[PDB]
């Protein structure tokens, strides 16, 4: 019993987590075979920072010029792949897990190491929002810090953290160095948008509640059409048959189908939660996938 | 920015854990130097489980009844013993995983970060806290016992919880590493339940601090307060006292945001005695407790 907010074990991607230097900039890479994958960022001074131009500052640049350490690699080809820098060293990693490089979509989950001077500090568990957001933790030296999910024995990486927006929340990219979002890895002003509540994950949070004693939320039915009203007026997604189709295996489970979770949703939205908690929250929780529920469930 | 309960990075624990089966008994192992340690209930089978005689269940083992296998490794048993509720295997072989450690037994407040396993195989890792009570709200289902609490410090891990048991509240209660249950719980079937438990106050301010480093500010109030007069408060609302040595504590977070700590105590007093009145603090609308002073510090710095 209990149900938690859960990393993947994050052994498999410490000991793929570099050092990179190059001049007085320093964050994190991703060794794996013989590349070194990190953010462009790293060529800029602070003089730069504002709006650099990526193409120009790496000329200025040969294959020496970087510093990568862990120990040392011999950084021996350079190459810049949309906001990402990847370095061809000579030491293929003893430790590269198998992987592989996914973009993830909106509401999707994955675990973020976060890293300092190419040193793992912590891991946690987020989703990445409507509006191509995380709302991670994050401190300056932690650029390049990656985000993944853990198939058995291969590692799916999702995301490279890059920046924090003035209001906050974190942005970056894929491994092939394309934003999540309409984000610029660039200091300007920079607009997140409206972030709203990802749905199908607060319908399998409650089925999760139900399978651990929380049921007081049960009841009423309602019709896709008329929860989808109520959920543009709550900035909730709207939820499709696809959503529907994916809560099928906790539905089935429970014995409690799709649109009464909507109708029991639909109380709490319009009504709060009368001072009580489901699964320890006062609040609805949007970070757990109809995947996580079960993985952790079974 | 930005705050999260966040675990510490579990691949030093990783290559430690083993799967240990006596019979058709399995259950997580700790595998350290040349000592693998356990939950003695693996020497249990289905019968013996409710009302077990463990020194009679041990002394009729040999070594070689009991497996462990770390990864696709079958290590060789060449001594076991029995420790309070922690089985002891000496193998051939020393675990050339093993990090620098020690085993530590914490106090109710302080969190650790447990790392989920079944069948020897990692699965998962989240942050926990010992409750007043001496249980943990974790997540566990059949086939974690033996799944272990840690913290680590530099490349330091210091072993803090083994998983036993769930309780019939679904609380989940263990023993340090060297086998003594936290709390009054027994190994066996019982009449046993969860205590009623309180709030950690100390976690609670640390929270509070963290709150006030990421930009919340609206609870901060014109008033100060006494420890005496704010452990009344606390008292009826069922939250820990507050100690000198407590005060102490948050001296660093005090001086980093410069909010004394008895302002601070005259804040969560009316937070208690008003409620939140449908606001957040980082994302919440609780109070939260899980969070050390440390956790703290760490994270915002
Ligand atoms: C709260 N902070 C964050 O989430 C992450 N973050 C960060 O870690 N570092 C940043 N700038 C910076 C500063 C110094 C430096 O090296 C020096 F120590 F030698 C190296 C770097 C990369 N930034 C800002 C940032 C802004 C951008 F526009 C980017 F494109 C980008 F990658 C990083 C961070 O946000
Ligand atoms: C929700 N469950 C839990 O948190 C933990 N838990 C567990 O993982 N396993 C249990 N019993 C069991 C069953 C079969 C078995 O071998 C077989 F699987 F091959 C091995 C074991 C250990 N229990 C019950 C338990 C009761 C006690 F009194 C204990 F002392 C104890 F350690 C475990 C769990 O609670």
């Amino acid at each position: 019993s209990g149900f938690r907010k859960m990393a993947f074990p994050s052994g498999k991607v410490e000991g793929c987590m570099v050092q990179v230097t190059c001049g007085t900039t320093t964050l994190n890479g991703l060794w794996l075979d013989d590349v070194v994958y990190c953010p462009r960022h790293v060529i800029c001074t602070s003089e730069d920072m504002l709006n650099p131009n990526y193409e120009d500052l790496l000329i200025r640049k040969s294959n020496h010029n970087f510093l990568v350490q862990a120990v040392q690699l011999r950084v021996i080809g350079h190459s810049m792949q949309n906001c990402v820098l990847k370095l061809k060293v000579d030491t293929a990693n003893p430790k590269t897990p198998k992987y592989k490089f996914v973009r993830i979509q909106p509401g999707q989950t994955f675990s973020v190491l976060a890293c300092y001077n190419g040193s793992p500090s912590g891991v946690y568990q987020c989703a990445m929002r409507p509006n191509f957001t995380i709302k991670g933790s994050f401190l300056n030296g932690s650029c390049g810090s990656v985000g993944f999910n853990i198939d058995y024995d291969c590692v799916s990486f999702c995301y490279m953290h890059h920046m924090e927006l003035p209001t906050g929340v974190h942005a970056g990219t894929d491994l092939e160095g394309n934003f999540y979002g309409p984000f610029v890895d660039r200091q300007t002003a920079q607009a997140a948008g409206t972030d709203t509540t990802i749905t199908v994950n607060v319908l399998a949070w409650l089925y999760a509640a139900v399978i651990n004693g929380d049921r007081w939320f049960l009841n009423f039915t309602t019709t896709l059409n008329d929860f989808n009203l109520v959920a543009m007026k709550y900035n909730y997604e709207p939820l499709t048959q696809d959503h529907v189709d994916i809560l099928g295996p906790l539905s089935a489970q429970t014995g409690i189908a799709v649109l009464d979770m909507c109708a029991s949703l639909k109380e709490l939205l319009q009504n709060g939660m009368n001072g009580r908690t489901i699964l320890g929250s006062a609040l609805l929780e949007d970070e757990f996938t109809p995947f996580d529920v079960v993985r952790q469930c079974s």
